């Protein structure tokens, strides 16, 4: 997307050259801001073939609360696979925190709930947040969370989300998080009857890995396609009912996928 | 300033009626960032006289960990008085959270003694963050947290910050976000022997008060001054050991103050 190309062309343009704990490398700048109007066209990158099925599937699993990755090896899903602990866990990662935050009063807070009654109830608010930062909770968790916290926002009957990103992998990362997210919006839109607004995407540290330059490259030289249309096709009870048949995506015509090293 | 007067301009342009918990009225838009390279000279407002005051006298009473408003009260300090109890408590808001974010198993995190060890000892980490938003205790608070997140981040010798801010009042609480958390990352800066670097603010619902009108046009119609400089006079031997008189303004010649109703 012109967004997406703008970004990576910007890491280009003025990114510093940092280590990581690793000792690749990357080049990395700090504070991005991008727009993506949702009735332009689902916000797939279309600068190299991606794809949605694993995006769609940790989507459900965030949803549902679970941080064992058992639901995502059910459906060949192995994005999380170097993560997890031998039975599978990840700790109380995203989806804990989304559905059961846990108080230092032993009680739990669905902020998904939370969220859907807010945007329901009081469209107005200006705090209809999820937050995965759950400082008290970092230390167990397999991955402090990237995709840190995210605020909805409702106007002339448009549903909005953006997102803060505490750190990014422009390559790799970011297309899996923007769909991501947009899917969710949809989501939240279609069980509050709202038409979707946009997805704002801020990122923190925003890198590209050194060993990516090659792709990063290849995909600059790419003039991005037009945006494909999501369907989907049936309004689930709640939130917490969509299935993975339940999407299609039309018109996605994309340049040839770009494969990374790791 | 410019970014400051763009901003204005663009929620005249952009932004849409969204009412709200008084019933005022707001014209609002969803999602912004600007981008303040502290090195060209502190951002405070300069198309209205804005005063450091009640913001140092805050900020200092944040980084105690104080959410009891009597320090503010002691230095004549009126901006949280609406909010406070009887007791002049507000509840687990940000000074609470920055300095003694509640585990669930009973330890506190002091967000800010984590952070500097992080920019003194792990500058590379894209983690560096302070978070006020604790789901878990949002029910105690007064007001849920608008500076909501920041993170830091540091290239080149140099700090950055970016917070994530909620919800903006752009005409009376905008200026006083913007400066409060420069001077934050002056103060880090100074203790962790870093350079400036950038102020990047993010806004979730940014809005004008739609009584603020005639005092954004008046602003408006002012052409911003060079920016000030920001003197600091003493080095204190940490982060907590500022005091109100540590802070000078220098080449700060705005227009005349503007006067607007809350």
């Amino acid at each position: 997307m012109k967004q997406y190309l703008e970004l990576m062309q910007k890491v280009l343009d003025e990114g510093t050259q940092k280590n990581d704990r690793t000792g690749t490398g990357t080049l990395s700048i700090f504070g991005h801001q991008m727009r993506f109007n949702l009735q332009d066209g689902f916000p797939l990158v279309t600068t190299k073939r991606c794809h949605l099925r694993s995006i769609i599937h940790e989507l459900l699993w965030f949803l549902q609360g679970d941080t064992n990755i058992a639901y995502l090896h059910e459906n060949n899903v192995t994005i999380w696979d170097e993560w997890a602990d031998e039975n599978g866990d990840l700790g109380p990662v995203y989806g804990k925190q989304w559905r059961a935050w846990p108080t230092p009063d032993g009680r739990h807070i669905d902020q998904i709930t939370t969220v859907l009654n807010q945007l329901k109830n009081d469209p107005d608010s200006r705090r209809i947040i999820v937050s995965a930062w759950n400082v008290g909770e970092l230390d167990k968790m397999a991955l402090a969370p990237c995709h840190a916290f995210f605020q909805f926002y409702v106007a002339d009957g448009k549903l909005s989300c953006q997102l803060y990103q505490r750190s990014c992998d422009v390559f790799l990362g970011l297309p899996f998080n923007i769909a991501s997210y947009a899917l969710l919006v949809h989501m939240m839109a279609q069980q509050c009857d709202l038409e979707v607004g946009d997805f704002v995407w801020t990122g923190g540290d925003t890198h590209l890995w050194s060993n990516h330059m090659d792709q990063t490259h290849l995909q600059l030289s790419r003039e991005p396609r037009p945006l494909p249309k999501l369907i989907i096709k049936r309004k689930p009870e709640s939130i917490f009912d969509y299935r993975f048949e339940d999407f299609e995506i039309e018109g996605y015509d994309p340049h040839p996928g770009i494969k990374a090293p790791v």
